[PDB]
């Protein structure tokens, strides 16, 4: 049974053109900070990574940007064993390095450059007068655009070096978007976003936000997938309506607090492995969106289960560790997750 | 019936090995006009645009040298879609092509000489290996290069603009139902060339860079020819249509009458026969005789109706009469019928 499925779909749709005058609010507000962003000489290259402008289905009114920063030649140092996580330092040595501020050692420091991030973000934002914005507590920089926008802005460093030895048996579209395809988009660049490992406030984690922006877009074995009656598919659908499940499901138990460690990462990453799971064209029929979503539900709920869902790029990393997120939780999320696949999914019905 | 045709295949890929070795002393003659031409203002950006990876030929060899020019306007030549004359939008800082400058335009000429001179120079003073450079026969093969008396080099000339494509390009590549509309547009987002091919003062369009992509890149699906269940024959179609025309122009050399005929009108009309048959299931490797008869069979409805347009510019017809005479393309139509009639009599041996 897809129609209830179609029906949630075409109500988000209804959302699509309210977030065109949001997204104008925010266009404004952002080439404002980049300007003034651009005068310190540390975030000289600053630019916009090109991606959002949404990250939550229920949300217009929710906002992620992302800022890339050059850095020109990086060394990367693995911290303890995490395949994610890093150290950023220095290789060459002639001219001055614009960030030779924020070292603490050899060592780029995460806090100190986050810092002067923020504060020149807080200083810039009094002086905007088109709009009302004001800067929200920590919880990487949070505005609200006329009480209203939330703007998420992350930093993230930029290398156009080969990808790290972590990623090697990662990225598994070779049997689905070819290898072609896979050695085209690895000899893309790499971020850094800066997030601290179990209290390294020192560390780096990467980041393909632009791969995985490319793949969903470009996300058929054939290549015109969605562009005709005969090769339409139900993959983007499916990954909406899984964020869309977790945004309710988080909303409604927002004040229990143990859905607040899941994600929609968590879930575009379970879809991903879906993806590489059922390779064909044939398997993502728009006829089978109903049998298609109960695949996605049930892969996901196996993750939270058997606490293991591998990130997609870094197949040691897992998104599930009872490091990250305690057994208590997940089980919770499965509890939730299985009544509502039982009861035909009443939490749709904006419950 | 496919045998004969995979056995010419068979036998053209046991040249492979030697296009190695001769492919070597080529990177190193190349490797060293680059760096000689590097020298020159006017040639300071100079680079490889890299085709030294005729069918029936490991001793000839051809390359490509793309030249960026930065805010260049182009001026359609006589209502031809394809040749154009090359004009500068900007006035600061100054132009290092100023010198070939012949009013506002850029000249062909005085570019293709000033390219020959410092080619023609520096071939006498590379060692390890003997190179003569042969004298001048079209502008479009601008410098043939002959290395240790075997190896020939046909060296082009190409500007290289980032522009958007002329108008007259804006109906073309026809890949929408086969390759994507999504893929037409990030390939019209690359550049685009400019050789000089005459009026002598004319450049003309090259999308070579866009070939070889739709060429390495060929099917619908994109793990086409990466498994067994997903083999197809469509770049064997283009080497067997290619070799058919070699070994005709080589028997009939002294006749002179195919001489007008290129292996770039056999690859046109295979792009006109991959728009025609999008999906990888037309062109099953055990389908490969049907398929090439399907080309053959296009070929020649192209050359009785004096029609092959150019698959990037539609209004450009490569089998004009003002570009090849009707009793040629009769001559070559009388010839391919005689062999499709005969189980193909010219590829044996
Ligand atoms: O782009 C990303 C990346 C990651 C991430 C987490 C663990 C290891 C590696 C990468 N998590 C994320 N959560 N939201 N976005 N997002
Ligand atoms: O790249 C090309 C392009 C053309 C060409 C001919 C007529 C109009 C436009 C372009 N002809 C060619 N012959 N060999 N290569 N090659
Ligand atoms: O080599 C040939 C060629 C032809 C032939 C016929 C019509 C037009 C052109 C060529 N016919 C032939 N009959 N025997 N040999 N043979
Ligand atoms: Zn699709
Ligand atoms: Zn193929």
């Amino acid at each position: 049974g897809a129609s209830k499925l179609r029906a949630v779909l075409e109500k988000l749709k209804l959302s699509r053109d309210d977030i065109s005058t949001a997204a104008g609010m925010v266009k404004g507000v952002v080439d404002h900070l980049l300007l003034r962003l651009k005068c310190d000489s540390a975030f000289r290259g600053v630019g916009l990574l090109n991606t959002g402008s949404h990250v939550k289905i229920s949300a217009p009114n929710e906002f992620d940007v992302m800022f890339k920063l050059e850095v020109p030649r990086i060394q990367l140092e693995e911290y303890s064993n995490t395949r994610a996580y890093y150290f950023v330092k220095f290789k060459r040595n002639p001219k001055e390095n614009p960030l030779s501020q924020f070292l603490e050692g050899e060592i780029l420091s995460a806090s100190k450059m986050l810092s002067k991030f923020r504060k020149i973000i807080k200083e810039e934002i009094n002086d905007i007068k088109d709009t009302d914005v004001i800067m929200k507590r920590k919880r990487a920089v949070t505005l609200l655009i006329s009480e209203k926008i939330s703007v998420d802005i992350t930093l993230a460093l930029e290398s156009k070096s080969s990808w790290p030895a972590s990623t090697q048996e990662g990225l598994r579209i070779q049997n689905w978007l070819s290898a072609k395809v896979r050695k085209q988009l690895r000899l893309k660049p790499f971020y850094l976003v800066p997030k601290h490992a179990k209290f390294q406030e020192e560390t780096w984690r990467l980041s393909f936000s632009h791969i995985e922006k490319e793949i969903l877009n470009n996300h058929g074995k054939s290549k015109t997938c969605c562009e005709n009656k005969e090769e339409k598919c139900c993959r983007k659908d499916c990954l909406k309506l899984m964020k869309y499940l977790l945004e309710q499901l988080k909303e409604r138990f927002k004040d229990k607090k143990h859905l607040d460690k899941f994600s929609s990462y968590h879930v575009k990453t379970a879809f991903f492995h879906v993806c590489t799971q059922n390779p064909q064209d044939s398997q993502w029929d728009r006829k089978d969106l109903g049998l298609c979503f109960d695949n996605c539900v049930t892969y996901f709920l196996q993750c939270l289960r058997t606490e293991k869902l591998e990130n997609y790029f870094i197949p040691e990393f897992n998104l599930f560790s009872s490091n990250l997120i305690d057994k208590r939780s997940k089980e919770f999320l499965t509890k939730q997750i299985e009544y509502e696949r039982n009861n035909e999914f009443p939490v749709f019905d904006e419950f």
